[PDB]
């Protein structure tokens, strides 16, 4: 009854508070989809995916796009749409970037159901919002910027960091 | 033979290029009481004392000033120049800020004492110069900034740095 009524996407690459530094050098910026779900309802689910690398960037934003057909139209019912994707799917392998892409869908459809209903996605799923531990996460930093970024994140009242060894 | 013809001094509050962390705060600068020894050979012996704090600064400058009068037209003999500045001052107490200004006298006049015969201070003591391990001086600096100071010390070639604990 609810219907998905559009889908759209744009490809940015976005700065990064903590550049990550790696084996080769600081990577500074991250490459992200936005997905819009537009709806019968006029709220609209948000979501996004993370590319990796830019490389597999656009290749994402457009099959996601060319997916659009499969979705709109189709009842606003996540389970449902799942399903469906992963029969669509199983002989191109419903996994690596096509699984991606539909995993942005449903994450678009719980935020856009969780608008429907006005109530956060959480009270949707059938439990209460709870306060989570969270730790700060850090990268391949050597010994001076983990000290630092490690200082920081407990003065902003972090309880543990994760950084990247090897 | 060779006499001292003058004594010029110059207050200073200098940049540090790594400012002293404290227990109590940052300290930016230091107090310094530059020294010129000018002599009958043309040649300007050149030393300097540290005050410590800015509130012996012009104490120190003024001692030294003051102090002229027993040293300009005596010889350049820093040895002798001792003997006298020690008895001179024997009742108001050889020690603490007088022995320091004594010492600044004391260090110009060998610097003016090598000028004389165009020869480092080393050769002139019998020596010869010979490079000599250095270590890297930092402060009461905390994790990240000891940390930091470090590295910087060893890509420098430092093989040892000192850190103020307490
Ligand atoms: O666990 C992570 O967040 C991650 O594996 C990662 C992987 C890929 C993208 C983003 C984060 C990681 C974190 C810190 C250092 C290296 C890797
Ligand atoms: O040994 C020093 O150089 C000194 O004692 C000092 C004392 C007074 C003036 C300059 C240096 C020190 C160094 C690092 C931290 C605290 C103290």
């Amino acid at each position: 009854e609810v219907l998905i009524t559009g889908l759209r996407t744009r490809a940015v690459n976005v700065p990064l508070a903590y550049p990550v530094h790696t084996a080769v050098g600081t990577v500074g910026t991250a490459p992200l989809v936005l997905i819009d779900l537009a709806t019968s309802a006029g709220v609209v689910g948000h979501s996004y995916l993370f590319a990796y690398t830019p490389v597999a960037l656009k290749s994402l934003k457009q099959l996601l796009d060319d997916m659009a057909a499969m979705i709109v139209n189709e009842p606003l019912a996540p389970v449902s749409l799942e399903a469906m994707l992963a029969k669509r799917f199983s002989l191109a392998g419903y996994t690596g970037l096509i699984r991606m892409a539909a995993a942005g869908i449903d994450m678009a459809a719980w935020d856009a159901l969780g608008k429907v209903h006005e109530t956060p996605l959480v009270k949707l799923l059938g439990a209460n919002a709870r306060p989570v531990q969270a730790y700060d996460s850090h990268s391949l930093d050597g010994v001076k910027l983990a000290t630092e970024r490690a200082v920081t994140a407990a003065e902003l009242g972090f309880r543990a960091v994760k950084t990247c060894i090897g």
